[PDB]
């Protein structure tokens, strides 16, 4: 995601 809860993804978190 970009900042969602999970592990970092495409930015922040994984939404």
């Amino acid at each position: 995601g970009i900042g969602s809860q999970n592990p970092w993804d495409t930015a922040w978190l994984w939404d």
